[PDB]
């Protein structure tokens, strides 16, 4: 019943960063460098939130989305937002939520617990 | 003339600073970790490293640890936002000429690159 996230951030600064503050909340969170990473996490783990950048090493957020969508699971995506092209491939994609860089901390922790109120709701 | 290397493990700002640079200079390099980053520097001798310091295999500062051992005296800037007053230290004793935390601000780092770029003008 916990609310499982997955973060996909390819720099190490702002990896780590999301992980500390969002695990001050939630304990089930876990984290990737790249799209290769975060498919295995999130088969390992199927996180309810997947919290990912666009562009990254070895394979992108969105390549990543669609073989995870691709696969029958739905997760609620946030979207760690250059061109109109990755925007509108994120919205066939299905995602939720874009977040502007720099990340702003309450809002996302604000998103968060939107989300679980949501996932108690259905369980 | 002048050379710029660019060391970030991030790749929007990876790519943004590549591109905010090329514009106004012509040659630019840039590596998504320290080891890439040694590589290219070995390839090409730049005069200009820009560099972030916690990055994957290999470390911005070790990186540049490694590059000075070999005898190169390049321009630094320092591109990390870091959280301990050791990695500062370090950086201070390796000899940085800049640090430019992020969020990054053009503008000074333009105005510097044009300084290095003059220096190496008026030294030929
Ligand atoms: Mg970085
Ligand atoms: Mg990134």
């Amino acid at each position: 019943v916990a609310l499982k996230i997955l973060i996909v951030e390819d720099d190490t600064d702002a990896r780590e960063w999301l992980s500390t503050i969002i695990s001050n909340h939630f304990p089930e969170v876990w984290s990737a460098g790249d799209g290769e990473e975060g498919e295995r996490l999130f088969g390992l783990h199927a996180p309810d939130v997947i919290i990912t950048d666009i562009r990254m090493p070895k394979l992108g957020g969105l390549e990543m989305l669609d073989r995870i969508k691709a696969g029958g699971a739905k997760p609620y995506v946030i979207v760690i937002s250059s061109e109109m092209k990755y925007f509108i491939k994120a919205i066939e994609l299905g995602v939720h939520l874009f977040l502007p860089k720099p990340i702003e901390p309450g809002r996302l922790m604000e998103t968060l617990e939107d989300f679980r109120h949501i996932k108690l709701a259905k369980e």
